[PDB]
C-alpha cells in the first residue's frame, strides 16, 4: 500500500520546525520535547508550531498538516475525529483532527483519493521581531479517545509546498494530546 511520507527534507529553503521551550511545569498547556521529537498538549487549546527558513520562499508557498498513525500495523488507517468530539469555529470539517487556529484562510481538504484530511494554510515570513513564523493548532481528540486515536500514536506531518503543490520541505513530530502535558513530558522522558 501507500502511505504519507514522513521523511524529512529541509529542501531549497532550510525548512524545520521550531517550539517553545516550554519546560514541565504544571501549568504549561503545550510542551515539547526535543528528545523524544514529541509535542504534548490539552485538547483543542493552542499549540504553537514555527516554521524556520534558512531563505524566503517564494510567493504563494503553503503549510500543510497532516496526520497519521506511528505504528506501521496502524499507518494505512486514516486519522480522524472520533464520533463523541464530531457531535466548532465554523470553518473546520468536523471529522478533522487537526484544525488551525486564528486564520480565516485555513483551507481543508478531505483527499479524492487517500481520503485523509489535511489543513493547509498560506506561507508567512516571520513578523517584524522575530525570525520565524508561527501557527496555532488545535488537536481535537484525546490520544486516549476510544472512538480514534484509542492509544495508539500519531505523527503530524508539516509540509511546505509551493502554489502548485510541488513539495519544498518536510519534517513531522509525535503528538500526545492529554490532561498534563507537563507531567507527561517529563514522565516519558525518565524512561531516557
Ligand atoms: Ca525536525
Ligand atoms: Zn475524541
Amino acid at each position: 500500500s501507500s502511505v504519507p511520507s514522513q521523511k524529512t527534507y529541509q529542501g531549497s529553503y532550510g525548512f524545520r520546525l521550531g517550539f517553545l521551550h516550554s519546560g514541565t511545569a504544571k501549568s504549561v498547556t503545550c510542551t515539547y520535547s526535543p528528545a523524544l521529537n514529541k509535542l504534548f498538549c490539552q485538547l483543542a487549546k493552542t499549540c504553537p508550531v514555527q516554521l524556520w527558513v534558512d531563505s524566503t520562499p517564494p510567493p504563494g508557498t503553503r503549510v500543510r498538516a497532516m496526520a497519521i498513525y506511528k505504528q506501521s500495523q496502524h499507518m494505512t488507517e486514516v486519522v480522524r475525529r472520533c464520533p463523541h468530539h464530531e457531535r466548532s469555529d465554523g470553518l473546520a470539517p468536523p471529522q478533522h483532527l487537526i484544525r488551525v487556529e486564528g486564520n480565516l484562510r485555513a483551507e481543508y481538504l478531505d483527499d479524492r483519493n487517500t481520503f485523509r484530511h489535511s489543513v493547509v494554510v498560506p506561507y508567512e515570513p516571520p513578523e517584524v521581531g522575530s525570525d520565524c513564523t508561527t501557527i496555532h493548532y488545535n488537536y481535537m481528540c484525546y490520544s486516549s479517545c476510544m472512538g480514534s486515536m484509542n492509544r495508539r500514536p500519531i505523527l503530524t506531518i508539516i509540509t511546505l509546498e509551493d502554489s502548485s503543490g510541488n513539495l519544498l520541505g518536510r519534517d513531522s513530530f509525535e503528538v500526545r494530546v492529554c490532561a498534563c502535558p507537563g507531567r507527561d513530558r517529563r514522565t516519558e522522558e525518565e524512561n531516557l
